[PDB]
DNA sequence: TGCAGGCGCGCCTGCA
DNA sequence: TGCAGGCGCGCCTGCA
């Protein structure tokens, strides 16, 4: 796919044949859940390109689990993508806190939940 | 063209 | 309660 294509180039690291494989199935995955909403695939982009630059919230249903499965692994959706986009040795949701910018940060138990990697800030795991 | 095979969501179990 | 992993219905699409 194109458009697989054109995010892949914003993935950060240096994965194997295998992890490059997945990740290329995860933001897959991903294409497919934004492209049937109106401009989610577009604000994806303008975030990943523009990281000091404001961006909106980049939104997929919530499973009642907070996991999404990616060719038989699971995981929880916007730890995926930041470890895709922004940090590779990301170790757990623990280490991500939103910003006061995004509306459906995971932990709030609403219907959607962001994926836009800019929307959470990196943090230490606590004891 | 269409439906079979592939595989994710959502249920569960088992530690902890 | 949280979190990892098994399992199978049901949705989807790729290739027969
Ligand atoms: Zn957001």
């Amino acid at each position: 796919s194109p458009a697989v294509k054109r995010l892949l180039g914003w993935k950060q690291g240096e994965q194997n044949g295998q992890e490059e494989k997945w990740a290329e199935k995860a933001v897959d995955a991903l294409v497919k859940k934004l492209k049937k909403k109106k401009g989610a695939m577009e604000e994806l982009e303008k975030a990943l390109s523009s990281p000091g630059q404001p961006s909106k919230c980049v939104t997929i249903p919530r499973s009642l689990d907070g996991r999404l499965q990616v060719s038989h692994r699971k995981g929880l959706p916007h730890v995926i993508y930041c470890r895709v986009w922004r940090w590779p040795d990301l170790q757990s949701h623990h280490e991500l806190k939103p910003l006061d910018i995004c509306e459906f940060p995971f932990g709030s138990k609403q219907k959607e939940v962001c994926i836009n990697p800019y929307h959470y800030k990196r943090v230490e795991s606590p004891v």
